[PDB]
């Protein structure tokens, strides 16, 4: 037994809708340019997306993207989303001038945008999740430790209904931001362009010299004299052979991860939602620089 969440649009909304809270984010995205070091925004709106949406179990349906638990204590506080407070907040005033948007939309929304204005893939994106109670907020525990192995990433991902090629793909979001010590007891950037949607992270695992260092909060990550890192489990992706020949596949073809990367980040963002047959076709949101914005 899985309890079903059933999509609902938010009544009387349709695309020009949603489109207009995309342009909100977007802007803000664009206007609080000096986040982090002025990296902005982009990547932590993308990892609260797949966080709210990574708590899901396939077994029961439960966490997951549909009840937008993240604004409840239980899932804020989780150890697991430190950090993901500053999204949280960049978020506030969206959800101020757009109360009638769900909280769940919200986040997955600002994962879609953030990737996509940063010239990212287009994510198809569906709207109608549906905020449910404080009780129904998933226990802590239910995201991915980092200090792991290629065995435990695949199997964590099952839980997930994700296969290897999934798994690689979204992985390829680690070319977006950094670890930071304070939140999570890593430090350091996967690459170069911290704020831009591109294979970075699968050419670097293959091409940078890594070496095997401890950080200053003593846990082991991989180093290269660029100043780039790899977590144990990013690094995984390299020393499993199956994980290996997609690695490389994506290295050698920026449509294909881009292609990849939009249906899975789509999936993840998806698990646990029923769409009723007659339920809107996924929309298409333009950029900013589409739109001449
Ligand atoms: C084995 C699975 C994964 C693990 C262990 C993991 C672990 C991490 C850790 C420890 C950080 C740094 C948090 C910080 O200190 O602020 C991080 C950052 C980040 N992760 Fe993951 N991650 C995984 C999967 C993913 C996936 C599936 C995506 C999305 C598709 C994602 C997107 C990001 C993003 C964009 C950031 C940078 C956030 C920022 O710069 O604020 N991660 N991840």
């Amino acid at each position: 037994t899985p309890l079903v969440h059933v999509a609902s649009v938010e009544k009387g909304r349709s695309y020009e809708d949603f489109q207009k809270v995309y342009n909100a984010i977007a802007l803000k995205l664009r206007e609080d340019d000096e986040y982090d070091n002025y990296i902005g925004y982009g990547p932590v709106l993308v990892r609260l997306a797949w966080h709210t949406s990574g708590t899901w179990d396939k077994h029961d349906n439960t966490g997951g993207s549909y009840g937008g638990t993240y604004r409840f204590k239980k899932e804020f506080n989780d150890p697991s989303n430190a950090g993901l407070q500053n999204g949280f907040k960049f978020l506030e005033p969206i959800h101020k001038e757009f109360p009638w948007i769900s909280s769940g939309d919200l986040f997955s929304l600002g994962g879609v945008t953030a990737v996509q204005e940063m010239q990212g893939p287009k994510i198809p994106w569906r709207c109608g999740r549906v905020d449910t109670p404080e009780d129904t907020t998933p226990d802590n525990g239910r995201l991915p430790d980092a200090d792991k192995d290629a065995d435990y990433v695949r199997t964590f991902f099952q839980r997930l209904n994700m296969n290897d090629r999934e798994v690689v793909a979204l992985m390829g979001a680690h070319a977006l931001g950094k670890t930071h010590l304070k939140n999570s007891g890593y430090e350091g950037p996967w690459g170069a362009a911290n704020n831009v949607f591109t294979n970075e992270f699968y050419l670097n695992l293959l091409n940078e010299d890594w070496k095997l260092e401890k950080n200053d909060a003593n846990n082991e990550q991989w180093d290269s004299k660029s100043g780039y890192m790899m977590l144990p489990t990013d690094y995984s992706l390299i020393q499993d052979p199956k994980y290996l020949s997609i690695v490389k596949e994506y290295a050698n073809d920026q449509d294909k991860f881009f292609k990849d990367f939009s249906k899975a980040f789509e999936k993840l963002l998806e698990n646990g939602i029923t769409f009723p047959k007659d339920a809107p076709s996924p929309f298409i949101f333009k950029t900013l620089e589409e739109q001449g914005l």
